[PDB]
C-alpha cells in the first residue's frame, strides 16, 4: 500500500567533515528509526545540482558538486501511518536528538521536515544488474512477464528529479488530475525508472527542531547530551500544512541525460506538452527541479509500496 | 506613512560576472521602477552570511562571502499602495522583462517576490557622518531635540538582521503583540539603528516570472528581446499569501558585533528574554536570521515613512 | 509512418564558447520547434570524424575532435509533412531567428537546410540499458518476441555513419533498389542499430538564411533583435532540389569499431560486395562517410516512425 | 551435495613481493591439491577491509587496502569428505610443504586451517556477463525458468561478507535455526549473490604447521627443501574443535554498497531485525565481519554443491 513520507531537509557545509559525519551518524539514525514497527524504509538523497531549463537558471547545472560550497540533503523516511513517524521520534528522542545534534557543527539551514501523502505512485522495486536474470526467470515462471520491471539500481546508481510545485488555491484537483495524466505519458521516455506525487499534509515540529520558547533555549544551550522537552512542540503536523498547497513530483531516471531529455519530453513532444500545459496553468510556484542522488537507502520501502 | 514592501529574492553564482551585472542592470531596473509615481524608494541587499546562534547553525558565520559559491539578493521596493507595484511592472514590462532577463546567465534560484505590509516601524532617515552637525543644529533650532536620530549610514555602511518567522495559525495576534513589545525593548541595545516588522500579504506572480503555460514557454524560449504575455499571470497577489503566516523582523545595526550581541539581548537580558519567549511560543518556523548588507538604496523611502 | 526530415547543417569554431551556446540556445530552439503539431521529434548530431576507407582519406580518422579547429553540426528535425517545417519557421520566426542569430559569433559556414523524404527505414525505438527487461517482458506478453529490438542507446551512447551519395541522372531507380538490398543484408553485422535512406526533395531557404536582396541586407545589418522579412525567400523547397540527385544513407552502430568493420562488410563479405557494387556503379559522388554523435535528441520520432 | 571446507588463514606483509609469491606459488599449490579425487574446488580470498557497523569499528572501513601494512588471506578448499583434505596433505607433503615454506619470508601469522561442515547453503554457480544468454536459453528449454540464477561473477568481480560468530554452549540449535531464517529473508536484498553457514568441526594440524616438538624443530631449522615428519602431528582434526562453537556466515554481494546496506537489512527492516535478534542473543563473540575479495577460484565447487 502507499506509505506516508517524511522528508528531512537540511543544508550543510560542502567539506569532508560533513561526509564523514554522514557515514558515522547516518546509519545510527536509520537504525534508531527502524525500532518502530511502522517504519517501512528510507531513501536518503544528496542534491547534486539544479535543472537549468535551458538558461532560465543559467547559473545552475545538473552537477554542481565540484563548485558548490554547500550540500543539501533530503532524507525520505516511509511510514505505514504518518503518526508512526511522530511516535518514533518521541519514543526514541534521547538517542535521536543526541545523534542529530552532532551534525550541528556543519549545519547552515534546517532541519525542516514536511510530511507528505503519496497521491500517485508508479515505482518499481530496485534491482542490481546481477539480479535481473532471476527476476525475469521468476516472472516467466509465474506467468506474468508484463510485471518484469525496469532495472532501477540502488545506492547512488541512478538519479532523481525532485520537482517542487505550489498550486493556486482552488486549482488542486486540476493540478492532481493533469500531473497524473502527464506522468502516465512520461513513462514512455527512455531511462524512466518511476514516478510519484507527494502532497504535503503538514510539518513535523519535532523533526524540524521547532519548539516553543523552552525547547528553543534548550537547543541553543545544549552541550549535546541533554534532550529538549519533546512536549514543548506547540503545533500538530496538520497545523503547519502550507496553503498554497505544496507538492513534490519525484521522477527517477537512469542517468542525467535521460533526466534532462526525458523530463524535457513535456516540452518537446507536442501531445505531452499540451497535457502538461494544464499543470502549468495551476501553479503559484515552480516547477523548480533539484537533481538528487539517492545514495543511502532501505529499498524494502518499495516492497511495502507494491504489496 | 507606511508604504508596502515588495522583496525580490534570488540566488546567483558568486563570481565577478554577477557583480558586474548588478552594476549594469541594477541601476537600470531602479530607474525604470521610478517611472511610477507610487514608487517611494528602495533598499537592495546582498546576503553576507547567516547568524549561527551559538553552534545551532555551526556551519554558518556572519560573513560567508569569501567561501560561498552563491550570492543571495533581497531587493526591497517601497510603494504607496502595493497595487502600484503591480501596475508599474505591467506598464513598464518591455523594459523590465528584458533587463531582468539579462541576469538569467547567472541565476540559480528565483526570482521570487513576496509583498508585505509594514505592521510596525521604528526606522530613522539615513545620514552620513558628515551630515550630523547640520541635523543637530536644525532640530535644536526648531525646538525638537527628541527628533535627532542615531547615525544610520547609507550605502553599505551598516548591517541588517533579516529574521524569518512563520506563525501557528491563530497565534498571529499573539506574535504581533509580542514582537512589538520585544522591539520596543531591543532599541536600548548599543548600535541599534531601527526595526520594522513586515507581514506577507501575497506574492507578485509577474515579479516572480510565474505565468501560466503560455508565459512559461515564452520565458523558457526567450532570446532576451521578446516579452512574455504579462496578462498570463494566473493569480492575484493575495491569492498566493501563505498560511502559516510569514513575517520578516528586519533590524538594522551599526556593525556585525552589535548585531550579534544586540539581537542576543533577547536571550541574555532576563527581562527581555521573558517577553521574547512569547514570540517563540507562536512559531511554526524560525527565527532564521540572514545577515544582509544594504548596498544600493534610495534613502528617501524613509522620508516617506516618517512624514 | 515515415516522416519527412529537415537537416540543418553548419560548421562552427571548435571552442568551449560554441558548446556553451549549444547548451543554452539549442534547447530553446527545440522548444520553439515543438510548437507545431506536425513536429514529431529531432536528432541532433555533432560530427566526430570521417571514415578513412583504409588510407583513401589518410588525413582523416573516425574521431578527430581533439585536433579539429571546427565542429560540424547536423540537426535532424522530423515532420509529418515537410510543409509543416516551413510553416513552423514562419509562424515562429521572431523567436527562431533571434535564437539562431545568437550562434553568429561562432559560425564559419551555414546554416544550410536540405529537406528529405525517407525512402527506406529499418530503425528501432531507443532504449536505455535499464529499459530492456521491461521491453522484453512486454513483447513476450504480447506474443511478439520477434519484435524485440536491439538496444539502441539514446543521448550520445551510439554512433552514426552518415554516407553521402549523389547519383547519375537516370540511375536513381537502380541506386534505390541496390541500396535497399544492401542494407537488408548489412543488418546482419554485429552492433548494427538501424538504417534509413534519405532522398533530397529540396532546400528550405528560410532555414538556410537564404533570402532575396532585401532579407540579405537585413541579415547582414542585424543587431540581433530584428527579424528579416520571412516572406522574402525567393524559392520554394522543391525549386532547390539538386540534380544530380542526392541521398544520405544513415546507418547507426553500437560503437566506432562496429561501424568501421560493419560498414566494411560491404567490401569484405563477397556476397554483399557483389550487391553493393551495383550501388557504386550509379554514383557521381561518394560514398563520403561522416562519423556522427547523436547527442541531443527527441527519441519519440521513432515512435511515430514505427506506428 | 554439500562439501566440507578447509579455510587456510594467514597474515602476510602487504608489499609487492607478497603478491608476486601469490602469483607463482599459489597456482602450484592449487595444482597439487587437485591431485586428490576428493578435491571438488577452491575459492581463495584476500581481505580488503572490515565492516565498521556505523562507527562501532570506527577505525575500519570496507576497503583498507591502500593503508594496511598487512594482507590477510582466507583460502577455501572444498572436499567430498574432510578426511580427503588430510589425506591430500600427507600424500603430497613433499611438494606442499616446500611450496608453502617459500611464503615464509612474507608471513606474520599463520597458517591456521580450521575445517568446517556446511549446515546451510544457498549458493549459485558463477557466471560471467557473457554467459547469461546461454544459461537463460537452457533453463527455458528445460522448462525451469525458476532455476535461472543471479549473475555471480568469478575472479574478483564480487565481494564477500565473512561474518564470524561464536555461540554460547547450549544455544547452538537456537543460533542455527535463527541464522537460517535470517538468510532466507536476507536473500531479498538487492545484489544478494548467495549465502552459506559453516560450522567448525576441528583444525588441520598439518595444514597449520602445528607439529609436536620434532616437527616444530624441523620447521624452524628448515633450509626449505626438507619435510618435517608429517606423522608428528599430535592431534586429530576433531580434537581441536573449539567450544564455544564457531561459525562463519558467508554472504556474497554484487559490490560493497550492496553488501553494506544489504547486510544492514537485518538492522533496518523491522521484520528481519526481530528474526536476527534471535541470533544475537546466542553469541559469545561477534558478529565481526571481514570484507573479502574472491580472486582466485575453482568455480566448479558450486557445480558439485548444486548436484
Ligand atoms: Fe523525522
Ligand atoms: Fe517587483
Ligand atoms: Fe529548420
Ligand atoms: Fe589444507
Amino acid at each position: 500500500p502507499k506509505p506516508y513520507v517524511a522528508i528531512n531537509m537540511a543544508e550543510l557545509k560542502n567539506e569532508p567533515k560533513t561526509f564523514e559525519m554522514f557515514a558515522s551518524v547516518g546509519p545510527k539514525v536509520c537504525m534508531v528509526t527502524a525500532r518502530h514497527p511502522g517504519f517501512v524504509g528510507f531513501q536518503n538523497h544528496i542534491q547534486i545540482g539544479i535543472l537549468p531549463f535551458g538558461n532560465r537558471y543559467g547559473g545552475a547545472k545538473m552537477d554542481m558538486t565540484k563548485e558548490s560550497s554547500t550540500v543539501r540533503v533530503l532524507q525520505y523516511t516511509f511510514w505505514k501511518d504518518w503518526k508512526d513517524h511522530e511516535e518514533m521520534h518521541r519514543q526514541n528522542w534521547s538517542y535521536l536528538f543526541r545523534l542529530c545534534y552532532s551534525c550541528a557543527s556543519q549545519m547552515i539551514w534546517g532541519p525542516w521536515e514536511p510530511i507528505y501523502e503519496i497521491i500517485y505512485a508508479n515505482m518499481p522495486i530496485n534491482t542490481e544488474m546481477t539480479d535481473f536474470t532471476a527476476v525475469v526467470g521468476k516472472k516467466f515462471a509465474e506467468g506474468k512477464p508484463l510485471d518484469i520491471p525496469v532495472i532501477s539500481q540502488p545506492y547512488g546508481k541512478r538519479v532523481v528529479a525532485f520537482a517542487e510545485h505550489s498550486v493556486i488555491p482552488g486549482k488542486e484537483k486540476q493540478f492532481e488530475d493533469a500531473i497524473v495524466r502527464t506522468l502516465e505519458m512520461l513513462k514512455k521516455a527512455p531511462g524512466f525508472l518511476g514516478a510519484m506525487v507527494l502532497k504535503e499534509i503538514g510539518v513535523s515540529g519535532i523533526g524540524s527542531m521547532q519548539f516553543g520558547a523552552k525547547g528553543f533555549h534548550q537547543v541553543l544551550e545544549n552541550p549535546g547530551s541533554l534532550e529538549p522537552d519533546p512536549n514543548n512542540v506547540m503545533y500538530s503536523v496538520p497545523e503547519a500544512k502550507n496553503t498554497p498547497q505544496q507538492y513534490i513530483v519525484h521522477v527517477e531516471w537512469a542517468n542525467t541525460d535521460a533526466l534532462m531529455f526525458g523530463m524535457g519530453r513535456v516540452l518537446l513532444y507536442p501531445e505531452l506538452r499540451q497535457v502538461h500545459d494544464e499543470v502549468l496553468d495551476t501553479l503559484v510556484y515552480g516547477p523548480y527541479i533539484r537533481i538528487l542522488n539517492p545514495m543511502m537507502e532501505g529499498t524494502f520501502w518499495r516492497e511495502y509500496l507494491n504489496e
